[PDB]
C-alpha cells in the first residue's frame, strides 16, 4: 500500500489502493456532464503564478472546463500575470458583491464557490514551484471513478512544523479516526460542489483542516480519499507566522469538536537583542467566525 | 518590564517586576526553617550530569540542604558520574519501592517527591550545558520572599517549535490567562512542597504543562512568578521525538481542561526515500494516566 506507491496512486478509506490505469482523455469521457472548476487562491503571488497556470493551461476546454484565480487583494503584478498566462482573475467583490469582505485564505475559497460554476472543485495553491501538469488529473481521479468519494486530499514528499507538530497530534486526540490522512493542511485538495456548499468555511488558514472535518463529521471516512502527488514544492514559511498559523489551526479544529476556544490570539515575546534583555510582545489576530454554508447565501 | 529585564529579575502575576538586591548568603537567611531540595531528572546524561551538578554543588550545605539526581533507568555512566560530583542519586526504585514503575519523565519528578525532604523543591533539567550557578538562587528567591507564590517558572534567551507552536498557542485557547507564560514546558522550576504533594503528576513529556496548569486552576495566577535566567543552553532535541512530545502535551492540556482526548498515539509517515515511494508507519505511545497527589500515597 504505503509500501508501494506512485505519483497518481489512490489510498481509500478501508486502507486499499488504486493505481490508475487511465489518459487525461479517458478521465475527460468518464467525466459524463459533470463540470470542472479549477480554483487558485492568490495573495501577491507575481512571481509562481504564471508556472501553476502554464501547469494546468493545457487542461482547459478539455478536462478543466474553466481556471480562476480568486485574488484576495494583490497589490503586487498577480493580476496581469494570470491573466497573460490565461487564467480568469477574480477578486473577492467580484465573486460575492452583497457579502462584506472578512480577511484570510478561507473567505476567498469560500467565495470563489460563487464565482466558480464547476460540478467538481479543484484547488490547488498559487504559490507552488513547478507543479506537475498532472495534479489536477491525479486530484479529480477518484471523484470521477464515482465510488461515493467526495473529497480528495493529497499528500506529497517534501523535496513541515505545523502539519506535523499540530495539526496531526490534534487529529489524533480529537478525531483519532483521521490518523490516517498524511497532509491536513495541504492546500491541493478538490471537493464536489454538492460537499462544498453544504458545509461551512473556517477563516484564514483554518479552512482545509475545517474541510477535512466537516466531511468526515458528516460523510464519514469512506467519502475521503488521498491520492500520492509525489515530489511537491512550494515557497519557504517566514517561520516568524507559524505560530499564527497554529493558533487558527487550534480555534478552527476545537470549534469543529465542540469544544470553547477563548478567541484570544498568540502572544509572541520576540527577543529584542542577543542577552534577552527586552522582548516584543507581538499578538496575532484568531477567528472564531466561520461562514455559512454558500447554500444558505447563493444557493445553487 | 520586558522592556528591561536581567539574570534574575522577576515577573509577578500582576505584570509587575523586582530585580532581587541580595546575596545568596541573604537568601539563605531568609530561608527562617524553610529546606530546599534540588532534584535532577536523568535517563542515559553522563556528558552533561557532571556540569549541572558542579554549578549547584557550591551551594549544599548552605541554601541548598539536599542535591538529588532521580535516575530514571540509566544504562550509561549517569549514576558513577554524578556521585563522583558529589551528588545522590535515587533510582525511580529506591525512591517509591511499593508502587511500580510507569516510564517518562514525569514518573521520575513525581517519585523525587518522595525521595525528597525539602519545603521547596528545585528542578533543574541534567541535560543543560554549562548552566549559571545562580539558576537555582534565582529560582527559589521569589518562594523566600514570601508573597503568596508557590510556583516559580523560568524564561531565557535561546543561545523551540513544541513551545512555540503546540504548548503555547493551545494555552492561550484553553486557559488565555497564562498566555503571559513564555517557557511553559521548561524543566527549570522552584515550588513548594505543599503546592507539588496536593496535585496529580502528567506522565512523561506532559509533566511541566500539568503542573503549570494545575497550579494555575488551583490557586489562581497570583501564585506563579516567572524568573529571567538569560541565556541558557541544552542539548538539540532530535527532530524525529518532537511529535510524541507534543501528542503528549496535547492530552496532558485536554485532560487538565477536562476535554477527553482519545488515547490514541500519533501515526507518523516516514517517507523511506526520496521519491516517496513508501513510508514507515511508526506510532508513538501517548499516556493518559496521572499520578495521584504524592499526599495520597506517601503523606506527610
Ligand atoms: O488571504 C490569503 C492568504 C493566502 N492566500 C493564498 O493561499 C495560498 C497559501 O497561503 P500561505 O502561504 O500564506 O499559507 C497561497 O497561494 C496564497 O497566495 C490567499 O488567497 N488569501
Ligand atoms: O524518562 C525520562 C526522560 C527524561 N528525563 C530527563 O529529563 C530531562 C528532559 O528530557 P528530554 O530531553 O527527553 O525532554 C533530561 O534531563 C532527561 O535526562 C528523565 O529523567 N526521565
Amino acid at each position: 500500500g504505503l509500501r508501494d506507491t506512485r505519483p497518481g496512486d489512490t489510498w481509500l478509506a478501508d486502507r486499499s489502493w488504486n493505481r490508475p490505469g487511465w489518459t487525461v482523455a479517458e478521465l475527460e469521457a468518464a467525466k459524463a456532464g459533470r463540470t470542472i472548476s479549477v480554483v487558485l487562491p492568490a495573495l501577491d503571488e507575481e512571481d509562481t503564478i504564471g508556472s501553476v497556470i502554464d501547469s494546468i493551461s493545457p487542461l482547459v476546454d478539455g478536462l478543466v472546463d474553466e481556471l480562476i484565480v480568486l485574488d484576495s487583494g494583490s497589490t503586487d503584478d498577480t493580476e496581469i500575470r494570470a491573466v497573460a498566462a490565461g487564467a480568469r482573475v477574480v477578486s473577492r467583490e467580484q465573486a460575492l458583491p452583497e457579502v462584506p469582505i472578512r480577511p484570510g485564505k478561507g473567505e476567498a475559497l469560500w467565495r470563489s464557490l460563487a464565482a466558480s460554476r464547476g460540478d467538481i472543485v479543484v484547488f490547488v495553491d498559487s504559490d507552488l514551484i513547478n507543479p506537475h501538469p498532472m495534479f489536477v488529473p491525479w486530484l479529480v481521479g477518484p471523484l470521477l471513478t464515482g465510488d461515493g468519494v467526495h473529497l480528495v486530499k493529497s499528500f506529497y514528499r517534501r523535496p513541515g512544523r505545523v502539519t506535523e507538530l499540530v495539526a496531526r497530534p490534534l487529529l489524533a486526540a480529537l478525531r483519532p479516526e483521521l490518523g490516517c490522512i498524511l497532509q491536513p493542511l495541504g492546500g491541493e485538495y478538490a471537493a464536489t460542489r454538492e460537499l462544498l456548499t453544504s458545509v461551512p468555511f473556517a477563516p484564514g488558514y483554518g479552512v482545509e483542516i475545517g474541510l477535512l472535518v466537516d466531511t468526515f463529521d458528516r460523510l464519514g471516512l469512506d467519502a475521503i480519499a488521498q491520492v500520492n502527488l509525489g515530489v511537491r514544492e512550494h515557497r519557504n514559511r517566514p517561520l516568524a507566522e507559524l505560530g499564527a498559523m497554529s493558533r487558527q489551526v487550534i480555534a478552527t479544529l476545537l470549534s469543529r469538536c465542540g469544544i470553547p476556544d477563548s478567541g484570544v490570539g498568540l502572544t509572541q515575546f520576540v527577543a529584542d537583542g542577543p542577552e534577552g534583555q527586552s522582548y516584543t510582545q507581538h499578538t496575532w489576530p484568531v477567528s472564531l467566525a466561520d461562514r455559512p454554508p454558500m447554500q444558505a447565501i447563493r444557493p445553487r
